């Protein structure tokens, strides 16, 4: 795949935040997807190694992920939940909605490229 | 093994009363959020699904999470199978009743219904809404 996906995610998170385009949290995210999926352009699921044994969380993730995939919403995983919080400052789910965004374009391509080698929900490493 | 009678009538009154008081929450997504943010405020939950809804796996999994959470937090919870009748009274697949921070008579009766159900090891009993 392309390099710099983590950079583009960093950029997009900050841009979306300043534009009032972010929704955070599993419960609110699931609600927004149910109500108006058409305006959602990106989803980040974030889980650290420990989060893997939190069954209710992972099930929430599974439902959110299946919905994103069924509705052609770009979605990625982030394992550095600390670094994600440090950027936007749980935070287990973040949706980005539409308010020209090169960072979103690059991420869209990254997801497209991932799909080309059958990696439907790719991991992104956040930059320091 | 016959139940306390009048649970359906009590639920009918509780739904109307809660709506009138502005302390009813409706919908799976909104209910999950409300439950999660302050379970202490929630006094009753109704999970509603017709026979065809039993094959709606996403819905049933949401129900499983809401139910587990209610049980874990000692929130009285019941199942209702007639979504059309529930709709005539009040996404109505989940309803919460919260405290308008009331001791409504119907809530007390339903709390006793859930207590009797637990003494029969029926953790999440069914209520039939009357016509």
């Amino acid at each position: 795949r392309m390099q710099g996906a983590g950079k583009a995610l960093h950029e997009l998170l900050l841009s979306a935040q300043r534009q009032g385009c972010l929704t955070a949290g599993v419960y609110e995210s699931a609600k927004v997807l149910n109500v108006d999926p058409d305006n959602v352009t990106f989803c980040v699921l974030a889980a650290d190694e420990e989060d893997e044994g939190d069954i209710a969380l992972q099930i929430h993730f599974t439902l959110i992920q299946a919905f994103c995939c069924e509705n052609d919403i770009d979605i990625v995983r982030v394992g550095d939940v600390q670094r994600l919080a440090a950027i936007v400052g749980d935070l287990h789910c973040i949706l980005i909605s539409n308010p020209k965004d090169p960072a979103l374009e690059k991420l869209s391509l990254f997801c497209e490229e991932s799909r080309s080698f059958n990696d439907w929900v790719p991991s992104i490493t956040l930059p320091e």
